[PDB]
């Protein structure tokens, strides 16, 4: 019940919402049906347009008028934003030449440098270029400010997901806004974009940016902003409270556009008629900085343009049908679209079984355009499984394409042309970042980065403390003048132990076997390489910390260094340096099952042999590959015990391809390489590292933890002309997560030769360092040359293996 009795009088677009039944006049009242009566009447005057024109220059004051070209309008805020330049031969914003904005040039009165942020819904990234001589305004901020080629998304590349991870930081699955429609079955209750439900708070998680910057005396206005205002109304409602007195003013405001989200699905993201929507867009942009201008505020407030995501070419008839492989598709629920999660149509049915539906579903047509995946086996890189408001079951979806469950849902819901959803390394789910003001850096091209890295940076925009997000604060530094945040290494938690030799070859009972019964130059040489004589060439970086508690040693050989886990029997880490030069070898017949007891270690925390032959699904592999051995005497190091991982043999075909062929060609296409390897444990799905009480599979019999996925970070001189191991500058890096799965299920094309599939599967894994960091405990690249912030933002690159 709204009692719209009351009145907006003196209170047109009021910053604080009022309570029920109190009626309400805040940018937001219109889509609860809760405005005051005369709402309309107050507040959205349209009368005589927007714009000043010569004869209404100077004015008697009519206060029915949208908006002012009378003498008092400057004082009063309310001017149309073209005013001066109509009536006081000013200028527009656009015209003028760029100047650097080194100190804030504010009123006095102001605090802080004003944020600004104008959010656009379905900026493409490549708009900038291809649009940009119908954007003057934006081109402007652009080329005088700071921008990105691109900035990516979070998945789904929706508009929800995407505003509230730039609001928190955070990922879906943290924030809770896991897509545009959602069932949470501990409410048992639906989100959609129609309807009242998605009002509820208990929706949405994390601390977005109006709430830390109130919780920190900092004043907001209001983000969200009812359809029906007009974009005009939006920006003098912005300059409005930016005339407010000192106490009253807030710090921080956004604008939203729907558009061109709106047009591009009705016309695709090129359509003819795109052009339109792109020149309105930038006429906002006009009138926004014309309007600071007006204030004297175009020198003083940061402004952000910024989207949501992008937008992709997709029609009706790329649609793949659930009806065609599944006999069951009624005993199913379907979100669909440009992703696909299916929970079951009822909780009573118990003959439902996810695993017969994924089987159906699995490369079952030659051309299938969705894969479907357990959410626990999607990519690490895409955060997208630990919330209960996203389904076990998930379809990944080709660009371009639509899933659905039953033809009549996509004839009785061709129309539209454009849609997005999509993985968030696809090209055209990218969207837009720049950054204009004191704050900012001036005509600075920074590179591509992440959508959750935005909101730490609004904090340092504001002089705000973060709440905890998945941000990496610091690693945008590099697009500040000021205001940087300087972080400290995290501190290592648990040091190692340098073990020695320690235990005789008949201590160890493990099964294993070895032909490797076969000098004073050579025996000083081997002792100085256990002792790490060649640390310096395997190890480039440091060693990487161990952030928790755990015990642990540092093993050196000839070839690689590794910290080994006395509490998971296998290394957190491998360390090696592959020359460009390097010569790949066999494995020689002799030592084809060939494992050795290492004698630093005891046999209590060693791994064992009979446990592998045990288990008949359950094979092993090498940490530091055999194959790339600098020498027959050196290869016997990489046979130890402690060098060994369990690894299914399904596992192991991607396994043997990358260490035997793929090392080697990074280093000859780098200029030499370092590679870290190492098993994850992460059974839970949170994207953390598991403790060791959350691992469920263990090598039958044994204390043999199973890995869920292994990594492998390949870092290299981004200057190629020198050598991996000698490099004087910036670094270059690759990374994956492999998930560890006993099929190739995922792989549609696995019965062919590895080399048509497997370097396929391992840049679909690709990952960010940041993301081996989260799962492992580990922080690494600790002894550089470089910045922190600079290693910061290396540890959130992701290679994306997408054309420019
Ligand atoms: C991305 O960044 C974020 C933010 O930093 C990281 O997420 C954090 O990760 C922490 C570790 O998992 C997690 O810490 C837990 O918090 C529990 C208290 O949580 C509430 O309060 C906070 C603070 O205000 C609030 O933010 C939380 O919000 C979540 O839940 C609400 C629903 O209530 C949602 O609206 C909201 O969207 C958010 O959901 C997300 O997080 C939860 C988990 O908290 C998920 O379940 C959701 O799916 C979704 O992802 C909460 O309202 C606290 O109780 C936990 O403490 C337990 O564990 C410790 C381990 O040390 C143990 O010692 C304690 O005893 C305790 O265990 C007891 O409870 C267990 C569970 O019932 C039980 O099994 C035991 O037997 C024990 O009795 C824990 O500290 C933190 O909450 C989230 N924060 C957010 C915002 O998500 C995220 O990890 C980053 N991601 C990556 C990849 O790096
Ligand atoms: O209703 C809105 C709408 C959206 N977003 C906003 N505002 C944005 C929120 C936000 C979050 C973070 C940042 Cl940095 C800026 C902004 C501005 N306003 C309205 N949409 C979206 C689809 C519908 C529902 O009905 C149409
Ligand atoms: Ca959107
Ligand atoms: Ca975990
Ligand atoms: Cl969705
Ligand atoms: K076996
Ligand atoms: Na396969
Ligand atoms: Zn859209």
């Amino acid at each position: 019940w709204t009692a719209t009795s009351g009145s907006c009088k003196g209170r047109c677009f009021e910053l604080q919402e009022v309570g029920p039944p109190d009626c309400r006049c805040d940018n937001l009242c219109k889509s609860y049906s809760s405005c005051c009566h005369d709402f309309d009447e107050l507040c959205l005057k349209t009368a005589r347009g927007w714009e000043c024109t010569k004869d209404r220059c100077g004015e008697v004051r009519n206060e029915e008028n949208a908006c002012h070209c009378s003498e008092d309008c400057l004082s009063r805020g309310d001017c149309c934003t073209n005013y001066q330049v109509v009536c006081k031969g000013e200028s527009h914003w656009v015209d003028d030449d760029c100047e650097e904005i080194k100190v804030p040039e504010c009123p006095a009165g102001f605090v802080r440098p004003p944020l600004i942020i104008f959010s656009v819904d379905g900026f493409r990234a490549s708009y900038m270029k291809k649009g940009s001589k119908v954007m003057p305004n934006i081109e402007k901020l652009r080329s005088c400010g700071t921008h990105a080629p691109y900035m990516r998304p979070v998945y789904p590349t929706k508009t929800f997901p995407n505003l509230y991870t730039l609001a928190t930081g955070l990922y879906p699955e943290s924030h809770g806004i896991v897509g545009n429609s959602m069932y949470d079955p501990v409410f048992d209750a639906s989100f959609h974009l129609r309807g009242r439900e998605k009002f509820n708070h208990r929706w949405w998680g994390g601390q977005p940016l109006w709430i830390t910057a109130t919780k920190q005396g900092v004043r907001a206005g209001t983000f969200f902003w009812s359809v029906s205002i007009p974009h005009e109304r939006r920006i003098l409602t912005i300059l409005q409270w930016l005339s407010l007195p000192d106490n009253e003013r807030p710090s921080v405001y956004a604008f939203y556009s729907e558009q061109p989200d709106f047009s591009g699905h009705k016309y695709g993201p090129f359509g003819p008629e795109m052009t339109n929507p792109l020149r309105e867009i930038d006429k906002t942009v006009g009138q926004l900085m014309d309007g600071l201008k007006q204030l004297r505020l175009h020198r003083c407030v940061n402004v952000i343009f910024v989207g949501d995501h992008g937008m992709e070419d997709v029609t009706c008839d790329r649609t793949e049908f659930l009806s065609n492989y599944l006999t069951n598709v009624d005993d199913i629920t379907l979100v669909p679209g440009t992703l696909g999660r299916i929970r079951a149509k009822s909780i009573n049915n118990s003959k439902y079984d996810p695993k017969t539906i994924i089987a159906a579903l699995t490369c079952k047509k030659p051309d299938q355009h969705f894969k479907p995946y357990m959410k626990q086996h999607l990519p690490k890189r895409l955060h997208y499984a630990n919330n209960r408001r996203i389904e076990d079951i998930h379809l990944l979806v080709d660009r371009r394409w639509h899933v659905a469950r039953k033809p009549l849902d996509v004839y009785k819901k061709c129309f539209f042309q454009g849609d997005h959803g999509f993985d968030n390394k696809v090209n055209s789910m990218q969207t837009v970042f720049v950054g204009y003001g004191p704050t900012f850096k001036y005509r600075t091209k920074v590179p591509p980065f992440e959508n959750i890295e935005l909101y730490n940076v609004m904090c340092d925009l504001l002089g705000l403390k973060p709440a905890p997000n998945n941000g990496t604060h610091g690693s945008l530094n590099h697009l500040l003048r000021t205001n940087t945040f300087r972080p400290t290494m995290p501190d290592e938690v648990s040091r190692p132990n340098y073990p020695g030799i320690m235990y005789l070859q008949s201590e160890f009972d493990l099964g294993c076997t070895c032909d490797d019964k076969v000098n004073k130059l050579e025996e000083l040489n081997k002792r100085l390489h256990t002792k790490g004589s060649t640390k310096e060439r395997h190890l480039l970086y440091g060693r990487p910390a161990v952030l928790y508690r755990t015990s642990y040693d540092i093993l050196y050989h000839t070839d690689f260094e590794s910290g080994y886990s006395e509490i998971f029997l296998m290394p957190l880490w491998t360390s090696y340096t592959i020359s460009k030069q390097a010569e790949v070898s066999s494995i020689p017949e002799h030592l084809t099952n060939c494992v050795r007891p290492d004698v630093r270690v005891s046999p209590g925390f060693s791994q064992n042999c009979l446990a592998y032959k045990n288990d008949k699904q359950m094979s092993y592999g090498f940490l530091f590959p055999p194959y790339l051995s600098s020498s027959p005497e050196a290869k016997y190091d990489a046979f130890l015990v402690t060098n060994m991982v369990p690894m299914y043999p399904a596992f192991k075909r991607v396994w043997a391809y990358f260490q035997r062929v793929l090392v080697k060609k990074y280093a000859s296409e780098r200029n030499g390489v370092n590679v870290i390897s190492g098993p994850i444990f992460d059974y839970n799905y949170d994207g953390l590292r598991d403790t060791e009480d959350e691992i469920k599979q263990y090598v039958e019999g044994s204390s043999i933890p199973v890995p869920t996925h292994y990594y492998s970070i390949i870092t290299s001189c981004l200057d190629f002309t020198q050598p991996a191991d000698k490099c004087d500058g910036p670094l270059s890096v690759s990374s994956f997560i492999l998930p560890h799965r006993p099929d190739n299920d995922e792989s549609c094309n696995s019965s062919e030769d590895e080399s048509k599939w497997v370097e396929e599967l391992m840049k679909m894994h690709t990952a960010r360092v940041r993301d081996i960091e989260h799962l492992t405990g580990l922080d690494f690249y600790r002894k550089t040359s470089r910045s922190y912030s600079e290693i910061l933002t290396l540890k959130t690159y992701l290679h994306t293996y997408e054309s420019e």
